[PDB]
DNA sequence: CCGACAGGCGCATCAG
DNA sequence: CTGATGCGCC
DNA sequence: GTCGG
């Protein structure tokens, strides 16, 4: 809210660049400026003042002056009138339609939800499901429901095997009062970086959640990652709960801390933290943190005993999950 | 002034 | 069929 | 679009 007009404008420009221009680095640079501006605890009074922040440059600062003097941005006002742009942006809101497929559909005359519904034969499976649940998936999930979903998944996981650990991550672990979707990190002692002693580890969890009707559809599913759809049970004479997006990630149990750091996010925080690690001569993924030698070649995995360890290597003070938001 | 911009899973498709 | 590439997603 | 070497 504090600089909400500025950060909205930048986010809309970041969406344009991603969805229409297909310029991912301009997308990320707009999101970086938005983010830095959103954490800045003063009402921004001029572009030159925003320019002082990291990630705000000449061009964003010029935009901020226009937005502050007039309350709008001519560049955006054009984009909002351009039918093609608006159509491509709209279509990418369906889960599974990205910038490329949206452009392709729009060239073929497919411009509306109505158009999508009467051409589902042209959609892959993921897209079919994102169309079927189009409105449900743009709804947020109150924490109260996240808590009941957590209770279902943890209990069903335990029925399959008491040694599974399932932790709910993303915005939920960051303490948010609502979440866009559910993210579940899964470990079992039989799957470590050194061996897989049991097959089907994730499949069995998925099967059990389909059996009790919690999971209702599958978008994609391999050996370590499941992306699908789930729904809380509703009681007599009640409206059904919306269908929700669910992601489950099986991580080797000895790499839990790298895994949970990745899966807690936010996405921007991970980009920032991983970019900072490179500046310090490390690389971080969801499995490990490793030094970067002269070559640019990644060395051997550093011992990691906690989340804070990872922060220590790159000389950052610990941030608790709830301070990793925005 | 200009490389580099986080890192990787699953899926669809293309060349051979 | 394998292996490489890019899309869409987290 | 931005920035540090
Ligand atoms: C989208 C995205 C997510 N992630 C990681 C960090 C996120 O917290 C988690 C992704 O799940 P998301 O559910 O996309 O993110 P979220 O839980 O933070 O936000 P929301 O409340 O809207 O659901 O995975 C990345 O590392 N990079 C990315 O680009
Ligand atoms: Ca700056
Ligand atoms: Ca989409
Ligand atoms: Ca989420
Ligand atoms: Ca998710
Ligand atoms: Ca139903």
């Amino acid at each position: 809210t504090l600089n909400g007009g500025i950060t909205d404008m930048l986010t809309e420009l970041a969406n344009f660049e991603k969805n229409v221009s297909q310029a991912i680095h301009k997308y990320n640079a707009y999101r970086k400026a938005a983010s830095v501006i959103a954490k800045y605890p003063h009402k921004i009074k001029s572009g030159a003042e925003a320019k002082k922040l990291p990630g705000v440059g000449t061009k964003i600062a010029e935009k901020i002056d226009e937005f502050l003097a007039t309350g709008k941005l001519r560049k955006l006002e054009k984009i909002r009138q351009d039918d093609t742009s608006s159509s491509i942006n709209f279509l990418t809101r369906v889960s599974g339609i990205g910038p490329s497929a949206a452009r392709k559909f729009v060239d073929e005359g497919i411009k509306t939800l109505e158009d999508l519904r009467k051409n589902e034969d042209k959609l892959n499976h993921h897209q079919r499901i994102g169309l079927k649940y189009f409105g449900d998936f743009e709804k947020r999930i109150p924490r109260e429901e996240m808590l009941q979903m957590q209770d279902i998944v943890l209990n069903e996981v335990k029925k399959v095997d008491s040694e599974y650990i399932a932790t709910v991550c993303g915005s939920f672990r960051r303490g948010a009062e609502s979440s866009g979707d559910m993210d579940v990190l899964l470990t079992h002692p039989s799957f470590t970086s050194e061996s897989t002693k049991q097959p089907k580890l994730l499949h069995q969890v998925v099967e059990q959640l389909q059996k009790v009707h919690f999971i209702t559809d599958t978008l994609s599913k391999g050996e370590t990652k499941f992306m699908g759809v789930c729904q809380l049970p509703s009681k007599n004479d009640e409206k059904e709960y919306p269908h929700r997006r669910i992601d489950i990630r099986l991580i080797p149990k000895d790499q839990y801390y790298c895994g949970v750091l990745y899966f807690t996010g936010s996405d921007i925080f991970n980009k920032n933290m991983r970019a900072h690690a490179l500046e310090k001569g490390f690389t971080i993924n969801e499995y490990t943190i490793r030094p970067l030698g002269v070559t640019g070649v990644a060395g051997e995995p550093l011992p990691v005993d906690s989340e804070k360890d990872i922060f220590d290597y790159i000389q950052w003070k610990y941030r608790e999950p709830k301070d990793r938001s925005e």
